[PDB]
């Protein structure tokens, strides 16, 4: 009855790519790096690892470090759009995010980030999971192309949120994109309503 | 195709009631307390609050304190049963747990607890959410009687795990219980398979 929308955090709400590149360059100023226009594929670690031996591990250490997640900047229009989306009649919004393997900071910082931008009351809307296919909803807005897990037939339609790593990707019909938060997300939502 | 089972953490895997009572008594030795046989209703804070003014807040401070979640003891048979359950053919097990409002320690400690008892590889099977009805599965084993949220018709059957606070409760047919991990959980699982 209410339309349910899952909104991914990294690469959709939070600027993981920009914050990573900045911190990587400051920490490792003598290593080569991947400019955002050159990013391809979801896994930053795999691309950096192909660039040079040992770079995978150095990339991983950036997001394993304290304050990495907390200090991510919101992507343009993300906060405003999700706030309006959640205020819409017959619309329930959840933030669906995958923590990393190292769990000392990431869970905590992700809660703190959501509190900071959306307020205490929005914390109730967070789902942390490595498997999104077991979360049921009408829509999932997420920048990762390949979303898989234990449920072979997820209830949501995956709308690919555009990011540097996926912008060149040709999708198979009928898969569809949300180009940025300036794009017409209301029309995508409305297309799933009765 | 695989049977999917969500197993709650507090009151099912982890002995929240016992660990709370112990820590409450050590910290507040001059307050009255609720013996486990006298516990009624899911909310410890509400019962303690009816016992005396100010006790709700003192109860809350126990589980808000560092190491509360981490130092919970496993309930008898819980670790062994979940390990066997996850090893079964055509069976995917997730640990589904609701964090508290105060998020500095609880998320982190819950990951650490699961690592401690089930190993690093089991961390992938954790879903943190305040709303279990948006997690899809065949079964949810959970000690809280009233499980509600945004999805009015959850895909799972809720099997009530017995606890001090619910043991006297008469359920409405066809709702059903798992009495403890010594009870025949395999038969409940098998009843949901093709
Ligand atoms: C790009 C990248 C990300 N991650 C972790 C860090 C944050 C989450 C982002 O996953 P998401 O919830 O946005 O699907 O995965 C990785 O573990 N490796 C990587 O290469
Ligand atoms: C008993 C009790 C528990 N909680 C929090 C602490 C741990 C989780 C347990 O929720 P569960 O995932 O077991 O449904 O809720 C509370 O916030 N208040 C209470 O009175
Ligand atoms: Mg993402
Ligand atoms: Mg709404
Ligand atoms: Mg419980
Ligand atoms: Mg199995």
């Amino acid at each position: 009855r209410a339309l349910r929308v899952l909104v991914n955090m990294d690469g959709v709400l939070a600027d993981f790519e920009g914050g990573f590149l900045r911190k990587f360059r400051a920490r490792f100023p003598d290593q080569p790096f991947i400019a955002l226009e050159d990013r391809r594929g979801f896994w930053v670690s795999e691309q950096y690892g192909r660039l040079r031996p040992g770079l995978s591990e150095k990339a991983i250490s950036i997001w394993e470090s304290k304050n990495f997640f907390f200090e991510l900047e919101p992507l343009p229009g993300a906060v405003e759009a999700v706030k309006e989306m959640a205020s819409l009649q017959n619309t329930d919004v959840f933030i669906c995010t995958s923590p990393i393997k190292m769990f000392k900071y990431c869970p905590y910082e992700k809660y703190a980030w959501v509190e900071k931008y959306f307020g205490p009351d929005f914390l109730e809307q967070i789902v942390l999971t490595r498997d999104k296919t077991v979360v049921s909803a009408d829509l999932l807005i997420d920048d990762r192309p390949d979303i898989t897990g234990a449920e072979p037939t997820p209830s949501w339609e995956h709308v690919l949120f555009t990011a540097c790593h996926n912008q060149h990707l040709q999708l198979q019909p009928p898969r569809r994109r949300l180009h940025s938060w300036a794009d017409d997300w209301k029309a995508i939502l409305d297309s799933k309503r009765p």
